[PDB]
């Protein structure tokens, strides 16, 4: 019943020694943890050869790519991995990896893969042919300079993408196909979110008889029962719809028995016209979209609300409904004060900066509220009848540490390797049950790259989070990031000579995206910021012009490059902070079982106590301006999370909302208190 | 606010005039009803021609088959229909037809089709070419000698047609998707759809990689219960299964929130081995059927329990579970004492008399608990992968009056016409979303014929319901019915020369079904019974031998012929009793709205008060013996309904259950109290 030694040592840090914390004990706890639990459950082997032979003959490793080299080259790779003599810096830095991510045995009671093992297996998977490139991947990963995404880091060479985005056309057959594909992807563990734009609303005619449709709530009920069957997503909705009130009455603290969704989140799509009507204090008109489909032939949100709203008001054919926008934003503020639900996307900020609006305009987002790409709906006909295949969105992920990049200045080569890595991942991927995801993943070739560790590095260097210097720093940094990113994409496009489809329809072929960079140079405006990037080259606008010419030579290989995800579950292995959202508390406290695990933030010393500010004690406006400065280079959304208090006000909340709409923040997240 | 005249006249019957009822007022109420509500809402026309032209040009009648004759022949058919000068005998005899079944207008406020109209349209639909045959259908129907089934009587020549669907669910994710798809497809067609969950793996079991991963049968029931709420059937289960207790905990008066099915009924399949184990007071062993599928390759209920039960006990591979059968029948008696749920099928009584056991054995039944045919499961593979098509069951229905048959002695010609009618109906049927139903309905060609009006005719003639004379009467009657039925099937088989597939595999080609009729002649054993059939020919066993030879010449066209359904909703139009179940109460009382509609049973006079017995005051054993005498000629099940009282006993209930198992009653129904 006694608590073991390392947990007891980890509980020692809260003892006040001269008003401080016992940080130096922490390593000792880690030095306990590698003696009394880890090195007494590892399966023992003589050397490498039999080890790998035992790993093959019990159905663990996919033996194909592990047969495509010599034994000696793999031995050199493992030798390069063990030559680091790597150590962990913190207590959770081991515990989150040797409990869940690292490979266990069949009885789930022993440990096979060491920390070099998993990384070097990932390295040979990203190699696909070159030994020295695999060594480059090792030197990239073992210095914690790059982190692949969660399911890629898990399921490399065992028995892959955690983000799926679909559309539901309007038929019975379409709803059947949708529930089919959701149950298919549900066992694959990824993130699956739907959208209910083109559906007819409640109390409407079904092809023969008026007032026959049970509406959106029944489809939500079927999906809520549907995800309860397998190993949880969400759904979005554009606001110009009658049942939007019933779409928002689901998340309710006085929850109805039938109106009860504990699985799917919800979210609202809002263009500028509704914002205008809520500002100027006038009426609003939600519609019956099936009447619009009968009238104009197209669907509702496939046209501009700013161009067509009063024209639909003027049409006697479209049956309408008048409501109050201001009371509706008040109700949104109340429901976000309850939890923070739903999600919010401002599409006009997105499409006016989007490159690929010539295919379609972005209407929705994933569960992770980040990926904003084109989407064409399919049409699933009857059994012997053939179908028509639209386009879908499937985004594999991956971020990186800012800190080690700043330590080593190999940011270019880092992007060079990570781009090829995610390229080979999207090469490898295949799904054999949803054909539109198949066609789009072959077609669009969308990769997603981001970064964590913003708060901690700049807080450890002694720069406040609300400083303008950090905003200029992030501006110059992400400018150079996007620069080398497009540079590598153009290089690979020259290597293959095969861009994505309808490349001339993009703004990339015209250089309209490049028109921001031909002027308005992003040189550092502070000396202390300039000392940080001091020691390496920073490009000029003429370098952007040479880049524009080199793009105009061939083109770009990818259609999308960047994403920012709240990668907290693999934040702990990199032993760092979250992404760009600053930290909540200086000390995290968990109870694994009969235990009080005490996690300090990395870099917690006496001097930098003030730069480790608290999330409840910050200017939200400067945070939004930081995220807007970050937004200057990112194609997709940014995982912006609101940090609130009970003492705050929905007046101030909606002021922050309209402030972010005025700045141009794409999406937000669930709010915390 | 005043009650109209005819309802006030209909409420007059409960006034005691010399201790009697005001029967003679009732016709007066009917004579009121054709003056003050019906003949003041009929759309008025000059004559036939413009009438039909107006009916075409507003999308009511399917104009194809109504273009395949002359105008004059249709005029002769309508003239023959109006030449009857038909009247209704009772008050509900109009009210159940001019309120729901007869055709209304688009605003649902006026009446177009008269009572001749609907019948003669059905007549021309059954004609398909011959005017005189249509006149024969008129002379059949307008004397109330035959009644087609409910959706055929509704949707003839309008804007599917068979109210009975039976499916199977193979074991995959894809199969469950296909099952929910087909259920939602048939749900808008309004028919009866019931499933079966035999071949599914049970709760807490391995899903292909990881032990204890299956949520079990309850989640699939939850999905189906949500599924039918969107657009109502049932499902069956064989008892040798671990989750059978959880399969019976759904219908519970102390209902759980999650375990709550207000839509689907449930039912139990029981062979003789479990009956034996419950009698002899020993243990029982339910199984994990996926282990059996891994062991023997086949599925569980595709083999004999009597041959394999102890062999599965002897296998160490099959994981088992020991339970008490006697306490389980006690729990069944308790749950039937709660409501009467679930349903019960004794398959060994069925298969030992079934002709077509060479294809498969019957495992389940429909919602109406009557149709017991073969069923091969399909296998629904992935998207580009092709599937394999099994066999399904789809049974259109139809019964007849016994009374007018006894009045006119045209029983042979009646069967001659009704067989061709249901034949043409099964010709006409097509569904374009469930391919196995398509293939089976083309293949098996199963028709279903029955009869109502057993209790009332023999009660009006002055013969008690519990008499042996009625049992001999029904024996001789249904013997001759089945005789002429097989005679007409052989005639049509000679007409086409194309029997159903695998006809030589049947017992009909071998005459093993005919071996009962070569001896043991069913001559009437009472003089009073013999006077009823007196005046017409009754066949002999040598006539059965000639029938056997004529069958051996060609064969039989159909694989199934007979069914008995509780056709109460179209009992009222024929102005008669139900089918073979005797009546509950002598007077039915309903409240349409602010009203007390008082329905007397037909033939209610002072003399026959005693022969109109009450259902709570009868010998159940003689009822079961009556149904067993009826069972001597019917291939399918019989809609046997239990009539119980609160003063009765589950001891006596289970005694009746085992009594019916000893007699050989196929299925039972929900019990009433
Ligand atoms: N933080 C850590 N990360 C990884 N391994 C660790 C960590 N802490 C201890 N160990 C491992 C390494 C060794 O196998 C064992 C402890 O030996 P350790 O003292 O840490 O290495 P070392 O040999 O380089 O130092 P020393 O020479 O002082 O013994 O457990
Ligand atoms: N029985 C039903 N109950 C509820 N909703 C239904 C039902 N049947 C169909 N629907 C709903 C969901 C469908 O998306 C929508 C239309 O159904 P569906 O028949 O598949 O469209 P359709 O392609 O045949 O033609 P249309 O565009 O005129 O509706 O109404
Ligand atoms: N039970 C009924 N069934 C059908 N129609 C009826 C019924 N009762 C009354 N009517 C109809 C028939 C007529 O159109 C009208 C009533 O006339 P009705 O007296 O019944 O016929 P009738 O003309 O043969 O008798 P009578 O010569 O004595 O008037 O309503
Ligand atoms: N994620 C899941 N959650 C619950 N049940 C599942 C899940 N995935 C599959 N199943 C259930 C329902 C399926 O009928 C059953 C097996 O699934 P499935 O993969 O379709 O079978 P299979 O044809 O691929 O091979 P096998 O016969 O070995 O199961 O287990």
């Amino acid at each position: 019943n006694q608590v073991p030694k390392w947990i007891q040592l980890n509980n020692e840090i809260m003892i006040q020694k001269d008003g401080k914390f016992q940080f130096d004990k922490d390593k000792e706890a880690v030095h306990s943890y590698f003696v009394d639990y880890i090195n007494q459950n590892t399966v023992f082997f003589h050397n490498l050869k039999e080890k790998l032979d035992y790993l093959v003959e019990n159905q663990y490793y996919e033996e194909e790519f592990l047969s495509l080299y010599s034994f000696e080259d793999i031995k050199e790779v493992f030798k390069t991995a063990y030559a680091k003599k790597f150590r962990f810096p913190s207590f959770m830095s081991a515990f989150k990896f040797y409990n869940d991510y690292a490979l266990k045995t069949n009885d789930k009671k022993k440990i096979l893969e060491r920390y070099e093992d998993r990384i070097s297996i990932v390295a040979l998977f990203f190699a696909n042919g070159d030994t020295e490139k695999a060594k480059e991947y090792v030197n990239l990963m073992i210095n914690q300079e790059y982190q692949p995404s969660t399911p890629t880091f898990l399921n490399a060479g065992r028995k892959l993408v955690s983000c799926f985005l679909l559309e539901v056309n309007d038929s019975l057959n379409d709803i059947s196909r949708a529930i089919d594909i959701s149950m298919q992807l549900s066992k694959l563990g990824g993130g699956v979110s739907l959208n209910l734009s083109k559906l007819r609303a409640k109390g409407e005619a079904i092809k023969d008889v008026e007032n026959a449709t049970k509406g959106v709530v029944g489809v939500m009920k079927l999906l809520d029962n549907a995800f309860r069957y397998a190993d949880s997503g969400a759904a979005y909705l554009n606001i110009f719809h009658r049942d939007i009130n019933d779409f928002l009455d689901t998340k309710k603290i006085s929850a109805d028995e039938d109106v009860r969704v504990k699985t799917l989140s919800i979210g609202v799509v809002i263009p500028d016209k509704f914002v205008e009507l809520a500002r100027e204090d006038k009426a609003a008109y939600v519609f019956y979209p099936h009447t619009i489909y009968k009238e104009y032939g197209q669907h509702m949100d496939e046209m501009d609300m700013n161009e067509m709203y009063d024209k639909f008001v003027d049409n006697p054919r479209v049956k309408k409904e008048k409501i109050n926008p201001r009371k509706l934003l008040e109700k949104l503020a109340m429901l976000r004060s309850e939890s923070g639900y739903p999600y919010i996307m401002f599409q006009d900020n997105v499409n006016k900066v989007h490159a690929n609006n010539h295919i379609s305009k972005v209407k929705f987002s994933n569960l992770c509220s980040e990926v904003l790409q084109a989407s064409q709906v399919s049409s699933y006909t009857d059994y012997d009848e053939e179908d028509e295949i639209g386009l879908d969105i499937s985004c594999n992920l991956g971020s990186l540490n800012i800190l080690n990049v700043m330590e080593h200045k190999s940011i270019e080569k880092t992007v060079k390797l990570a781009t090829d890595s995610l390229t080979h991942v999207s090469e490898t991927t295949d799904i054999r049950n949803a054909p539109a995801v198949r066609r789009a993943n072959k077609a669009m070739k969308s990769i997603g790259l981001g970064a964590m560790n913003l708060h901690g590095y700049l807080a450890q260097n002694g720069i406040a989070y609300e400083s303008p210097e950090a905003r200029d720093f992030a501006n110059t940094f992400f400018m150079m990031v996007n620069f080398y990113s497009i540079q590598r994409s153009a290089e690979i496009a020259k290597e293959k000579g095969e861009t994505f489809d309808q490349y001339e329809g993009s703004t990339y072929a015209t250089g309209e995206y490049f028109d921001k960079y031909v002027s308005t140079d992003f040189s550092p405006k502070y000396e202390k910021i300039a000392n940080l990037f001091e020691g390496m080259h920073i490009p000029t606008t003429e370098d952007w012009k040479k880049l524009k010419a080199f793009v105009a030579e061939h083109g770009m290989y990818h259609s999308y490059r960047l994403c920012i995800a709240p990668t907290g579950s693999i934040s702990y292995v990199q032993s760092s902070t979250a992404s760009v959202m600053p930290i909540m508390e200086r000390i995290e406290e968990r109870t694994y079982g009969n235990s009080k695990t005490y996690y300090p933030m990395p870099g917690l010393a006496s001097n930098n106590w003030f730069f480790y500010k608290e999330a409840y004690d910050m200017d939200m406006f400067k945070v939004v301006d930081m995220i807007a400065t970050i937004q200057q280079h990112i194609d997709q959304g940014i995982s912006f999370t609101l940090f609130l208090k009970d003492t705050m006000t929905t007046r101030d909340l909606n002021r922050i909302d309209l402030y972010a709409h005025h700045r141009g923040i794409k999406t937000i997240y669930y709010a915390r208190t």
